């Protein structure tokens, strides 16, 4: 005796969806909804990449929904008055939805619930984004986030364990009504119409294949998951990490957990329930260690909505930086003067995704290593263009590799070097010659300096430094010690080592973070 | 109508098995033998790594058996006397078994048929343990095998294609008579009756463990096949293969399929409709071109049984050798003085398994490079410790590295060097230091040359060189072109290049078996 609406913003997909299977008992009639007003799903700042991710996800959703005998309308407008032109048409009685904790989506939601108290609407929503709620967390550390990721492990381990995954729904007694000339009026939109194209042949042909849905991430959840149980035969339970695979298929996830294509509990219990099913039937809590930083960064910006900024941030220190526009837009185009740092731009520019090490290397490089400019600057091309651009977690992350005065760690000019560590990490230069093929022909000794090589060698290689490569944008060893100055002043300026930041924890932590060794090697300069 | 039984010798399965599918069709009862005689399967000359995986393999097939009500009889004694006393006891009236190509088994068998020739025992044999016949081959290259990888796939191309896999047994419908004490007389030996004890402390607790049966093979089939289904979705078809992973889990097949715990037919089949599922409907040949070589070497053996010596067999080459016990020695235990050669071959004494790579750089190292030794030598060792020492396969691909007088590209001094060769396959020494750990402190720019560096380093790192490592046991240098030299009067003295010998077909055949690239590059040194 209900006319339900499920409204779809994240969370697509029809497993483990408690507000869905809420809206299906009871009910007479069932509409499943979508609108596009331009904010939702990070639609605004957005590039070509992400735009085809989001759609290739909604059309996999109304796939879905045909085989039920259901379609997926899309509307074109403010939340505010669709909600309503469609209660005073069709004559819904309940709306169901998931909850988005960031603090930017909170006064779009409670303009509609007032509007349900005004017009008899039941309203219902459930938080299946995350695995613990943000609000406990803080209530439980006083007032305030935690600002360290042990901490973090102590507060939530007291709380308990996530819940199981839900099943699944079924329409079979549910009437789910199609209205005529369908397609012609609430049909999907095209890239061709919101003025998004490629800016380059580089996007049109990318060497690496992106596809969003659900089929694919349950595909790559069983692949993951059957890879792990060999390697566990085989006798390698959580071992140390130092090569990463830069030439290879990517195999992530981390785009459909953004969109929610992929349930976070189902993870969490299955790679646990796989462990158990071949070892013993012990507990072994660093399986999920990775899933929980992204807990730790959501639950930091509870409260806040200047987490993007520095300016009015309580939880970030304030530093002085520079603002030079031509040294900003060499980074982002990708033309440094440095291989190691282009390749990864220009791989964000052509396919919207990088390795983690790529990512720290750019940014210590932008922030505190080189250049001396704000994070902040920074932050906006990942808005732009990463698939899994999350408002909070980027700029979490950009907080914690940059402004973290006090870690004497992350300021050593050797180890985080442009030169030094994409040797260490692509020793045969594939990945670098991928995406620049200007230094195709120039050998290994020189690859990452190629400024210190003689006339002849380059005439060789056919690549004259100045003129078909650009010449190097600035001198490290000058740069690094000008900012390790700078730095020190901020730290004689902040006396107190105790303040309320964030912060990493201590240095085997940050070692790990970048994937290095703990204790002293002989090929640890300095 | 029939009391039937089945001898397994290979074959250790029970899918695809159209002998063991004959036994159970009108038959009151059937029996499962096996007959240890110390010849079957590699036993006479063999270790204690393989002989555990036979062992696991067998008791994995009798725990399969126990499911649907049946053991399996394990007796020891000479096959031509234990056939006829079950014959007389149990009453059989047929026999069923699976072919072994290779001719050091034919003695074997036709003893045992002429036996149930004057008893009324019907005798059946089937060939499930290759693609193709060998004999067929043969007739259709004249009377003689192929001697080319590109002739040997001219001539397939025309027999046809193998043929599907049949189905899974049913023992329903049949008695399986157990006498009472039977793990008392028919059970399953122990190595520690047959002599086999570790040898060392690293065989007891090795790095790499491994596992035999047949649930093993499937799961690790099922894993190779949607590793490869996500790669061809993220745009890898065929890609060139240039850095091998010699740090992680191998994945490796090659020992179930040594002993027939895994079917090819199945393999070859469910490549192709992987393949086929997720792209287009076209074929493509090169997916399965690593289980040709296979067949390539099984069936060269066919009518030679000297085809494991140099004398005698008409397929080989005539060369002089040396013989020094010292050198050998050395090169067997892992005293050579060159890290990247000690690791391979403490590797394949600890765990019994080598990547392809380590394989071609010992043989080349012991034969043509820089000892001038013959590789009769050498291939005992590989039959002594190898999970996977088939006695024909092995054989080959030695006589395909060596003795090949008229290919220059395996004569060359700096792409196959015990120093250049290892710093390319193992860019961070991590495979180096594991088994070799004298050298754990020691720079990356001197682990594959301690004995170059200064006595300050040696000291500082713990290794002085001629007390806690060996030196080097020859210069490279001056054994590299006299070895040349001795080769180039082989090639004087056997004037005709197109004799019909063991060869590679072109250069790109070898840079491709070697895992080089073809065209020149700016890091091909000579
Ligand atoms: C400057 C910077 C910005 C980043 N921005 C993002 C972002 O917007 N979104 C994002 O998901 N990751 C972000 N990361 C973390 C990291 O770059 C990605 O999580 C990485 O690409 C995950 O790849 P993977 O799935 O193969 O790793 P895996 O370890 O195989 O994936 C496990 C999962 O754990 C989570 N995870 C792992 N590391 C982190 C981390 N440091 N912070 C948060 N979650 C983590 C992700 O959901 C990931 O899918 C950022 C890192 C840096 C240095
Ligand atoms: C001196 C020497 C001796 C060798 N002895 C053997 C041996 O006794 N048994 C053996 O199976 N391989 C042998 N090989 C080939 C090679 O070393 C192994 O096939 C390799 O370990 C296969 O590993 P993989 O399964 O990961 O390779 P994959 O390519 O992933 O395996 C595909 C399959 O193709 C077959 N195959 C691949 N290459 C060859 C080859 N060159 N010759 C024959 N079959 C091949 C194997 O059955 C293998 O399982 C030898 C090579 C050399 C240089
Ligand atoms: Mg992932
Ligand atoms: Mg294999």
């Amino acid at each position: 005796e209900h006319v339900s609406l499920h409204w779809f913003r994240h969370g697509l997909r029809l497993h483990d969806n408690p507000a869905l299977l809420k809206s299906l008992e009871g009910a007479k009639e069932f509409y499943a909804l979508f609108i596009w007003d331009g904010e939702v799903a990070g639609t605004k700042l957005v590039s070509y990449p992400r735009m085809k991710f989001l759609l290739e996800c909604l059309k996999d959703l109304d796939d879905s929904l045909k085989k039920h005998g259901g379609r997926l309308y899309v509307v074109k407008g403010p939340s505010d008055v669709v909600i309503k032109q469609l209660i005073e048409e069709w004559g819904v009685t309940r709306v169901t939805c998931e909850i988005d904790p960031e603090p930017i989506w909170q006064p779009r939601d409670k303009a509609v619930k007032d509007l349900c108290a005004t017009k008899g609407v039941k309203w219902f929503d459930y938080n299946s984004h995350l695995l613990w709620d943000p609000k406990a967390v803080c209530d439980a550390n006083g007032g305030r986030p935690p600002h360290t990721y042990k901490l973090f492990c102590q507060v939530t381990d007291l709380l308990g364990k996530p819940e199981t995954p839900h099943p699944d729904p079924d329409f079979s007694h549910v009437q789910m009504p199609v209205s005529d000339d369908f397609d012609d009026k609430f049909g999907l939109p095209t890239l061709k119409e919101l003025g998004c194209e490629p800016e380059c042949e580089e996007q049109e042909k990318p060497f690496n294949k992106w596809q969003g849905g659900e089929t694919g991430a349950l595909e790559l959840l069983e692949t993951r998951l059957m890879i792990e149980r060999t390697a566990y035969k085989a006798g390698y339970i959580m071992p140390n990490q130092y090569i990463p695979d830069l030439v290879g298929p990517p195999r992530s996830m981390s785009p459909h957990l953004r969109f929610g294509a992929l349930s976070i509990r189902k993870f969490y219990w299955d790679l646990h329930n796989n462990y158990a099913e071949v070892c013993g039937g012990e507990w072994l809590g660093a399986l999920t260690a990775q899933l929980v930083w992204r807990e730790y960064f959501y639950c930091m910006s509870y409260g806040n909505p200047s987490f993007d900024k520095m300016e009015g941030n309580p939880i970030c220190l304030q530093i002085p930086w520079y603002k030079d526009e031509e040294a900003l837009e060499k980074w982002k185009q990708g033309q440094t003067g440095f291989p190691w740092i282009d390749a990864c731009m220009r791989q964000l520019r052509y396919e919207g995704w990088m390795h983690h090490v790529g990512r720290h290397a750019v940014a210590c490089f932008l922030t505190r290593g080189d250049l001396w400019i704000s994070w902040v600057d920074g932050l906006e091309a990942f808005y732009k263009y990463m698939l899994d651009g999350d408002w909070s977690v980027c700029a979490g992350n950009w907080m914690w590799v940059s402004s973290s005065a006090f870690e004497n760690c992350l300021q050593c000019p050797q180890c985080f070097s442009p030169v030094l560590y994409g040797m260490r990490m692509d020793p045969t230069g594939e990945f670098t010659r991928r995406y620049v093929p200007q230094l195709k022909n120039m050998p290994l000794k020189y690859l990452f300096q190629p400024w210190k090589a003689p006339k002849e060698v380059q005439e060789k290689a056919g690549c004259v430094i100045g003129e078909d490569y650009p010449s190097p944008m600035v001198d490290h060893k000058e740069a690094s010690s000008k900012c390790r100055r700078m730095m020190e002043d901020v730290k004689s300026i902040i006396k107190d080592p105790e303040v309320w930041h964030c912060t990493p924890s201590d240095t085997n932590e940050v070692r790990k973070f970048c994937w290095l060794p703990e204790h002293m090697t002989a090929d640890q300069p300095c």
